[PDB]
């Protein structure tokens, strides 16, 4: 695997121990050889995990997520997908890797999928090499692969609402549960229903995860409501996932707004990582997957991917070249290369709005080529009426700067930086110039 302009992609089914049996072999024949190398963790819960498969090996941990003192001499470095896509983003030298490894690299996310193509462009262009781990690579088909211990699949019909009757075998099970769901308010709402019948319910999403997740471990519980954040390597001692089979997709309409569509199908490589949070114990045989609609190709057209092109397109590779996409991931978007390269002030300040304004990469994107800096916030306050964001069926109200109340009315509207309370709350403070 570790030859020049060699990208492996490293399929074994879920659960098959590509984290704990497979990566410390290659770590260890990486440091033989002496390859500056970087592993690439999708979340800080697993960057935890894999310090714990990878003890005792000279690793530089380049996340707060783990206690370590290092040597000083390491030469493979671990750090979160997302920090390998801002750090080439930034004015900081990132490290031209002989080796980069990618944990749970079906991750969808807009920083994973841009990392995957600055990847396999320095493996393409023969400076590099690369392993891919997942057992759903793009394009997948197979929602239903092998697993650790056989599992019971049954097409049913999932609530994705409170339910009164009609359901009895979602409560009527003692084991605990996985119940993917399409958005954060969709779980608020099964969550409210399970916890009135008296469950001990757990909700995971992108905001709350690390936090959260560690729930699972410290307390009893009866179910975990998810969103998809839980396809990228989330481990939990269940013995059911119910899967709505659903989730939310980001849509540019006419290059000037964004909506979450649907719910609609996930994706093959999304059921199949949903499915994959059970069966994993060869010793518990008939854990349960309840699945409640088809599969879809909802990545063609999905946001992400342009807004992994608006990344790219700002990474410095060498001279004016720009990283494609990853081959087998290129054709969900419809982009010119280049077309989001930005000049050095607006670049910075489109690298700002997305960490320290936490906006969604497209809607940093209209901001910075805009010619906005990045304190100014009258763009939140000057959008048409149909821009209008809403809080409990009224318009989101903050006060400015300038200490005026104004109605949130963004120039740019994306229905991310409101799709549930925090969000909302989240882009309130960015309106009102709180960072
Ligand atoms: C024990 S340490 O030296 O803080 C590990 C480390 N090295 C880093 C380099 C860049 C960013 C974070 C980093 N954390």
């Amino acid at each position: 695997m570790l030859k020049k302009k060699q990208l492996t992609v490293l399929d074994l089914h879920p659960g098959a121990g590509k984290t704990r049996r497979v990566l410390p072999e290659i770590v260890r024949e990486a440091i033989k050889k002496r390859l500056r190398t970087v592993i690439l963790a999708p979340t800080r819960v697993v960057a935890a995990e894999m310090e714990e498969a990878l003890r005792g090996l000279p690793v530089r941990y380049m996340t707060t997520a783990v206690n370590v003192t290092h040597s000083g001499t390491e030469i493979v470095d671990l750090m979160c997908h997302a920090t390998f896509t801002s750090r080439l983003l930034q004015p900081i030298r990132v490290p031209n890797y002989n080796l980069n490894i990618m944990d749970e690299a079906h991750f969808t996310d807009p920083s994973s999928i841009a990392a995957r193509g600055y990847i396999s462009t320095r493996v393409e262009m023969g400076e590099a090499a690369a392993i891919f781990m997942t057992a759903t690579p793009p394009g997948t088909r197979d929602a239903f692969p092998d697993s650790n211990s056989p599992i019971m699949d049954t097409e049913v019909e999932v609530p994705e609402r409170a339910w009164s009757s009609g359901f009895d075998w979602v409560t009527d099970h003692s084991g605990k549960t996985v119940w993917f769901v399409p958005s954060v308010r969709n779980g608020n709402e099964i969550a409210a229903c399970l916890t009135k019948a008296g469950k001990r319910v757990i909700q995971l999403s992108r905001k709350t995860f690390e936090t959260e997740f560690q729930k699972t471990k410290n307390q009893e519980w009866d179910f975990v409501i998810t969103t998809d954040i839980s396809e990228m390597g989330a481990n939990f001692k269940a013995d059911r996932v119910i899967d709505s089979r659903r989730c939310l997709k980001p849509v540019i309409l006419d290059g000037e707004r964004v909506i979450l569509a649907g719910p609609m199908p996930v994706t093959h490589a999304s059921a199949a990582q949903r499915r994959g949070r059970i069966g994993r114990n060869p010793n518990k045989p008939g854990d349960e997957y309840m699945y409640g609609g088809g599969c879809a190709e909802t990545d063609e057209g999905h946001a992400h991917w342009l807004e992994a092109r608006m990344l790219l397109d700002n990474i410095y590779l060498q001279d004016g070249l720009i990283a494609s996409l990853y081959r087998p991931e290129a054709d969900k978007v419809a982009a010119i290369e280049g077309e989001f390269k930005l000049r050095t002030e607006q670049r910075k300040t489109f690298v700002e709005l997305m960490k320290r304004g936490d906006l969604p990469v497209w809607l940093a994107y209209q901001v910075a080529s805009a010619g906005i800096t990045y304190t100014d916030r009258r763009w939140c306050f000057d959008g048409t009426t149909n821009n209008t964001i809403m809080e409990d069926s009224v318009p989101a109200e903050v006060w400015t700067k300038y200490g005026e109340k104004r109605v949130l009315k963004p120039r740019w509207m994306d229905a991310r930086v409101c799709s549930d309370h925090a969000a909302l709350k989240s882009f309130k403070e960015f309106a009102a110039g709180k960072r």
